[PDB]
């Protein structure tokens, strides 16, 4: 599609990179052949080092809910019980047993490739794809729709997926600034 080679696209990313909170919900899907989780998820962001991500299942029971500074990492589980640590990636992957890509994530639910070189772009000059591998996972992302409604627009419909696992998350609407 699109060059990265473009000014559009780099006036996307800047854009992004200049809100200083971001903030999303919608539904949450991690589908392996040990497992298939339904979830919907709250996710909130300031700067580029503190979030929040609050999830309920599809009978509206809150399940966890990971607090994030530099240092501190909590989790709260369905007990309501609180574990602390000192890595949000790890804890979750600890805690919940699937092996969320989280950090990754923090930069591709933006509609920012982080640290991947081997990405797309469509006409709309924004990520379609991405390839990327760390630590024996190759993962394939292809975003699937964005939206515009807030400047710069964000992604609507995201699939992750690593070998025999996939991720799908599916964003009902964003609140930046």
């Amino acid at each position: 599609g699109k060059s990265p080679d473009s000014p559009q696209w780099r006036q996307h990313q800047q854009d992004v990179r200049n809100l200083n909170q971001y903030q999303t919900r919608g539904a949450f899907a991690y589908i392996s052949d040990q497992q298939k989780v339904y979830a919907r998820f709250f996710w909130q962001q300031t700067g580029q080092d503190r979030y929040r991500l609050l999830l309920t299942n599809p009978l509206g029971s809150t399940e966890l809910e990971l607090n994030a500074q530099p240092g501190n990492v909590q989790l709260v589980d369905n007990k309501g019980q609180r574990y602390t640590a000192d890595d949000a990636e790890e804890m979750i992957g600890k805690l919940t047993g699937m092996p969320i890509p989280l950090n990754s994530l923090r930069q591709w639910i933006l509609g920012l490739p982080g640290d991947a070189t081997d990405y797309k772009l469509d006409d709309q000059y924004r990520l379609s794809e991405i390839t990327y591998s760390q630590n024996g996972k190759n993962w394939k992302v292809v975003y699937g729709g964005y939206d515009t409604k807030t400047q710069p627009a964000m992604p609507a419909n995201m699939e992750l997926t690593d070998g025999g696992q996939r991720i799908k998350l599916k964003m009902d609407n964003w609140i930046v600034k």
